[PDB]
């Protein structure tokens, strides 16, 4: 029997753990983690994904402050408005939406970031932290993965991983996490010439690329663990995976659903970075 791997069941469990603990910092120092959510221009999925952000802000007692800046802001008003939110001590992470417009440098405006307050994990210094096996911000979609497979009891350990996409804020460090937890890992992508041979031999088969159908349940190891991390908007409406979810099931062993699969683990993720930046903050 086939294992749905529940992420919006997860996700909201987390929530009542996150509420819990906030209203107790709340009352006991008069403080609330805040976040700070930056978002340039006015992109339909942009505006989704910032509303998706500060409606789970609400759900969990989590402060927020949402500033929007016009698509021509300047990248000198986007630094001085990063620097100020990290001097203020009352903000306790920095988001900055992704994309960017194309006069940004945005990989200058991410590491401007301080990388005590960088919840998304997009700084390098936090990036080459976990590449080394030190203690820092993880990117919230590989987080939110791990996580998902731990409340699962999944082992990782000697296991057979393949990752299907190497993107820097996804399939790399989902990659290293997988490396660093003893997983034998392999990384795929666009140039991959047979992603069969490595999907076959995988005890688990996260995918994350925006091609719906990509995994079908021949690719797949009977019993293997799926997690799909696609989310494709299609053309009548609908919202699909990369895996072949209905003939993927008759294989797998666990798989996980989209929507409401790994979506909600990235957002409960987000704000359980923000939480922690709060901690480590006080603490220091
Ligand atoms: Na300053
Ligand atoms: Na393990």
């Amino acid at each position: 029997g086939v294992v749905l791997l529940d992420g919006q069941a997860l996700a909201y469990s987390i929530e009542k753990d996150l509420k819990n603990k906030i209203q107790i910092i709340t009352v006991q120092v008069h403080k609330r983690p805040k976040l700070a959510v930056i978002l340039v221009g006015k992109d339909p999925a942009s505006i989704t994904y910032v509303n998706m952000k500060i409606k789970a802000c609400e759900r969990v007692g989590m402060d927020f402050d949402l500033k929007t800046l016009q698509e021509n802001v300047t990248e000198a008003e986007l630094l001085s408005l990063i620097k100020d939110y990290n001097t203020d001590q009352n903000i306790s992470g920095v988001l900055v939406q992704l994309p960017l417009p194309r006069h940004i440098d945005s990989k200058m405006v991410l590491e401007a970031i301080d990388p005590s307050k960088d919840v998304d994990g997009f700084h390098p210094l936090n990036i080459g932290k976990l590449c080394t096996q030190k203690e820092s911000f993880l990117p919230a979609t590989p987080m939110g993965v791990m996580r998902l497979l731990k409340h699962y009891h999944i082992e990782i350990k000697g296991k057979d991983v393949a990752i299907i996409g190497a993107s820097n804020i996804i399939g790399k460090p989902l990659s290293m996490l997988m490396l660093n937890a003893g997983a034998s890992v392999s990384v795929c992508h666009i140039l991959t010439k047979d992603i069969s041979f490595y999907t076959q031999n995988a005890d688990i088969v996260c995918v994350g690329v925006g091609k719906p159908d990509l995994i079908k349940a021949s690719m797949l190891k009977k019993g293997a663990v799926v997690v799909d991390i696609g989310i494709n908007h299609l053309n009548d409406g609908r919202i699909v995976g990369d895996v072949d979810f209905t003939n993927a099931q008759k294989v797998a062993g666990f798989i996980t659903p989209v929507p409401k699969g790994v979506g909600p683990m990235t957002i409960v993720s987000l704000l359980e970075n923000t939480l922690i930046a709060f901690e480590k903050q006080q603490r220091k």
